[PDB]
């Protein structure tokens, strides 16, 4: 399973826990209702720089099972978790699994892309606005370099 050669690989499990977390404590929704996205997604397997590779693979392919994962995952349809909630928690934290060391520029921008469909002209934004905040303090030195053209 996880290589964890030297140090722990828990530290993975943690990386991907602290996006629940953080919707959890910042969307204020409950508990179980954002806990799901692990019921679908285990960490504990897959958190190591070797299970990535399976990771990026079940992204292309198992990308729209995981989204629909989180319906049965509930006692409540998937629409509970409103659809940019949803669309970025699960999608982000699915590409954060494997995207941990990735610059927040390609991660964002994806998360921007579907957040057209879902929230349009606000979310576009909102969504760019709400990961901005922990991308300043978690690759600050990226984050100062705005260049407008």
């Amino acid at each position: 399973g996880p290589g964890s050669m030297k140090k722990s690989a828990r530290r993975q499990s943690r990386e991907l826990a602290t996006q629940g977390l953080y919707q959890w404590l910042l969307s204020n929704a409950a508990p179980g209702e954002i806990d799901a996205q692990l019921r679908g997604a285990l960490g504990y397997d897959k958190a190591d720089k070797t299970l990535l590779d399976t990771i990026l693979h079940g992204v292309i392919r198992e990308h729209a099972t995981l989204a629909e994962a989180i319906s049965p995952s509930l006692d409540r349809p998937i629409d509970q978790l409103s659809p940019v909630e949803r669309a970025v928690l699960l999608i982000a934290t699915y590409e954060l699994t494997h995207q941990i060391e990735t610059p927040y520029r390609v991660i964002i921008n994806e998360a921007v892309e579907l957040a057209k469909t879902f929230g349009g002209s606000d979310g576009y934004k909102y969504v760019n606005g709400v990961l901005d905040k922990l991308a300043v303090k978690l690759r600050p030195a990226e984050t100062q370099a705005r260049r407008g053209a």
